[PDB]
């Protein structure tokens, strides 16, 4: 019981992590599509 | 007359013994069945 105490992690835990975890890295990569969306308006500036 | 006043169990007294031991014994397997239905909550909260 004592080991037991020491390890196994508990599932509640970081099935909440993981979640959150996977909900950050969606975050960050539709943010960085948007981020590398880069200035073409530095083109839109160019022909005018 | 002594030598049965030393041994010869009284068969009333070990009749509720096995008895109640069976009792619990039973029990015992029960709430051990039921306690070996050990945690299926987590395979639950996986899939969440």
């Amino acid at each position: 019981e004592a080991q037991s105490r020491i390890q196994d992690a508990d599932y509640a835990t970081e099935v909440s992590n993981m979640s959150k975890a996977q909900i950050i890295q969606q975050a960050g990569n539709s943010v960085l599509a948007k981020a590398n969306q880069v200035p073409q308006q530095v083109l839109s500036l160019l022909q005018g």
